[PDB]
């Protein structure tokens, strides 16, 4: 066990050892792609999951078969038959939070806001998109009120979803044998626009939410094949939720999940063995948090992306058109590195800590994601700036590192991760650069990962309140809607399953927890650092459950003792 | 990558290099014990499984929660409704390959000397034990021979199992809901003897002649079955096969291959540097038998673990059959190579007539077991003595010594069966301990690991456990009878659960380790193991054209170089 050491430090003799070490690992770790998704060759054994990790897995995976041997749902692409055997999935397993609620309007909206994916939306600035003409009429018959759009969206009181992003997929493709032939059906792909408004009011008992106005299920707005639709319009309303809801879903999968936790940690993992020697301070303080990644993502390089995977079978596009999706929001969280730290990537949606209306008010007051998450940001920036400055002590140090200026150009290199919104100027000259750097890396592989995975049983085992493909057309806006409308547009019953056992394999156990690694620093004075850190966990776990007691639901997933330290589920 | 060698062949600083290693070790891989089973403290992380083996184990699971979305079975304490649902548990698995023919005589008495345990079964020498009152009038009857049962045995024609180590168990309890009432219910335990004789005409095979299904004989409580007797004599098979079945698990499988292991695992960790040559030829065959190992302790002999849920004793009971197993053969270690086990059973080569042909001439695993026992201790000869050429340098390789102390001192396995005159003084000793680790490890674990699913997958051929007690002799047998003798639905699915994630896939290979030898020398001798291992898979694939059935199990092919599954 080496004290820590910057290479330019350190003895001709310790160099050509930290030199050795590095040529191994180049030679343990080296680069591949699948899909044109850089992950790694070969895994090494010292990177597999611990035993205590696959007996946990294990656990989950009995779990299914035992819950499977007492549900009564069966191995047919055919829908269920009626909307309650929803409801009856779970004999063996915890209910999903939102299954008694799902239906209500402000259950459907706080999900935007301290659901899966916390995300998406956005403050309305100056007009509304030219394609979702929504009108003062209809905003005036929902909200009930005289006001315009025009004023609600000058006192910033408007929030839009736009999930356009997916306008381009190509729908999904299944099949199946029914009586001695092959039946081929095609998913139903909707890229919804969702009008929000925040009611101070909320409902008399004033603790406000914001509330859904209007949603238009596809993009080129068509009073016929594509209207909006508002809460006047009945079970058509329930459907249009649906849509949306499993737009955001695949969205959150492909774009929140996948994309900008598990695969932007890739490049950091292997760039950190390919650069930096073991005894390298920001190799010491970054591995913890990448404990069981490298392993993670090669199970969704088997299980998740691949032909036949979870998510081939689940999502609305083919696969090909969803690793098209995960791509593109890699390469522009790349491309754009530091714009995705955590206030920056709020205030761009409109909806950060500086978005306030004229009394100093938080123009969207209710949003328990960036409450926790800033919380521990800032805790995280406090105790990654008071570790590096025990080896950092002025920015020479950073320029005559040699081993850290590889580490940055393997990652803005192509072969390396293409992270070119990592630095300015070509290259890491200051402290407090590299200190924004591994802020966003621990952030994100602990705190964000644990925002968008965790809740996904909550919101995304039962199935109506969030399917990750919908299996027929919305229906035209005078139609009647029967029982069997809505179940023909749900999962077919062997999709449902597949998706329950995606989602409770995702979250049934903690591998590791934000601040407590498996061995302790050689440095004393970074294990007095992290013990710090470790205290204002616990101060921030009690915020936290102050903060619970008086929102309108709980938002557990940022409590410190729910955060994993990586990325490893 | 360093040439083996050893150490007192070395260097000064060769050797504190090989003394700071074995310290890493002893610290990375120290002894511990669940139930008095030896076990290690810790695993390693560089002995966990890796994650192509990951892959293939999830696939298996994922498998299972399919084939149970598609199944009809129920989580329930409940008998199945009908016999037939049994056969409608695999609906996107293999069939069982037992279970078109499980019914017939045959085919029970084949799975003695071609099912999961082959181990059991003994030529009748003397006399049958006398609480097992088979009498001339009942051997003459099911033979239709005038023959006595002195004849017959003193021509070698007779064969027994006894489960007498199964006399002893307390039995298994299992509890449920029913009602908002706690429902508490014990299982029934057996210990058997059956009596089987070689029958040469047709072709020739043996043939099952009389069930006891207790120790202690009464003429009315416990009478003798036999396949005169209908219904009955089916369900006192279904008694012996439960017996085979528990002592399958806790014997044969657990015990003599998994744990019996250990120790000589962690010896090597604990007493070898990483290129001593015993290490560099016995590492191969340990790959992730220590991680599986481990999942034993967590899964199988744990609290509501498979062995408590499945077996026919508490798991207290379980755990003892298992700790007296290891005893045994840990006492008699080297007794219990191959073919000093086969002969002590009477069913060795040796054992012949006076015309030279074998009292049971059909016994696949003998024969090809015996093929891979050769053929491995030529590999484990021909290896050793790129290093050994005279005892004095056995004798004086202080890792070695201290390997051979490790293994019998009472904290490292206390094999005290393992060396004669108080210590290791001579290659060919080692060469037969080496063979026999190596053969149980591949082979020996391949031949009672990967007939569960084709023979205890399909529940009514080998039930763990029993759920009531054998009816009356003169009682009617229903259907309802049956399907309350074996288990319910919920236990049945978890037999059928353990059977797959055993069998699913191959960890590795025999005669293919991951990583090549260092010294091209002991690459040719690897080389030349492989080539033997092609002609005997070739020998077996021609001996399955003329049995009546396939012994598969054995193929080279299908046998992995380590416990691992
Ligand atoms: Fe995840
Ligand atoms: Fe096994």
């Amino acid at each position: 066990m080496v004290q820590p050491s910057l290479p330019q430090d350190d003895t001709p003799d310790q160099q050509e050892q930290r030199n050795r070490a590095i040529a191994q690992q180049r030679e343990a770790y080296q680069y591949s792609e699948t899909a044109g998704i850089l992950l790694i060759k070969t895994l090494p054994q010292s990177e597999m999951f611990s035993l205590k990790y696959l007996i946990e897995r294990d656990k989950g995976l009995v779990s299914l078969i035992a819950n499977t041997l007492a549900s009564n749902i069966e191995n047919i692409f055919d829908p269920f038959d009626k909307l309650e055997d929803f409801e009856e999935m779970f004999p063996l397993l915890p209910k999903p939070l939102v299954m008694n609620t799902f239906r209500n309007d402000r259950v459907f909206a706080r999900q935007r806001i301290a659901g899966p994916n916390p995300m998406v939306i956005e403050r309305v600035v100056d007009k509304l998109p030219d394609n979702f003409p929504v009108t003062d009429a209809m905003f005036q018959k929902i909200m009930f009120t005289k006001k315009t759009l025009a004023e609600a969206i000058a006192q910033g009181k408007l929030f839009i979803t736009n999930y356009k992003g997916l306008a381009e997929l190509s729908p999904g493709r299944y099949e199946y044998q029914k009586n001695g032939t092959l039946v081929q059906k095609t998913k139903t792909i909707a890229a919804p626009l969702v009008l929000y408004a925040w009611k101070p009011e909320g409902f008399g008992d004033y603790r406000g939410s914001l509330a859904p106005i209007a949603i238009q299920i596809n993009q080129q707005p068509d009073p016929i094949t594509n209207p909006i639709y508002t809460p006047r319009d009945g079970k058509h309303w329930f459907i249009a939720k649906i849509f949306a809801q499993m737009a955001d879903g695949n969205c959150h999968e492909a774009i929140s999940h996948l994309a900008r936790t598990h695969l932007i940690l890739e490049p950091f993992v292997l760039a950190t063995a390919n650069e930096l020697a073991p005894n390298h301070p920001l190799s010491v303080l970054l591995k913890p948090h990448f404990q069981f990644t490298l392993a993670i993502n090669e199970l969704a390089r088997e299980q998740l992306i691949s032909a036949g995977g979870y998510a081939d079978d689940l999502l609305a596009g083919t696969l090909e058109a969803s690793i098209a999706v995960i791509k593109a929001a890699i390469k522009e969280y790349m491309d754009n590195f530091t714009e995705f730290a955590l206030p920056r990537e709020l205030a761009r949606r409109g909806v950060g800590i500086g978005d306030v209306d004229q009394r100093g008010e938080n123009f969207l007051p209710d949003y328990p994601y960036r409450d926790d998450a800033m919380l521990l940001w800032n805790a995280i920036e406090v105790y990654v700036r008071d570790y590096l400055s025990l080896y950092y002590q002025s920015p020479v140090q950073i320029r005559q590192d040699t081993e850290l200026q590889n580490w940055v150009r393997r990652l803005v290199s192509p072969e390396g991760g293409r992270v070119t919104g990592l630095v300015s100027n070509g290259e890491l000259n200051t402290i407090e650069a590299l200190v924004a750097i591994a802020t966003q890396v621990i952030f994100v592989s602990g705190p964000q990962h644990a925002a968008v995975n965790y809740p996904q049983y909550d919101y995304m085992a039962f199935i109506p309140n969030m399917p990750l493909a919908t299996y027929a057309t919305p229906p035209n806006k005078e139609s009647n809607i029967s029982e069997a409308t809505i179940l023909n547009i749900l999962p077919p019953q062997k999709l449902a399953a597949r998706q329950l056992e995606l989602m409770r394999t995702l979250c049934v156990f903690y591998p590791n927890r934000l601040g407590y690694p498996d061995t302790e620093f050689v440095d004393v004075r970074a294990q007095q650092v992290l013990h710090q850190f470790q205290e204002r966990l616990q101060e921030i776990e009690q915020r936290i459950v102050l903060c619970n007691e008086k929102r309108l639901e709980p938002y557990t997933y940022l409590l410190p003792s729910n955060v994993p330290n990586s990325t490893s589920i």
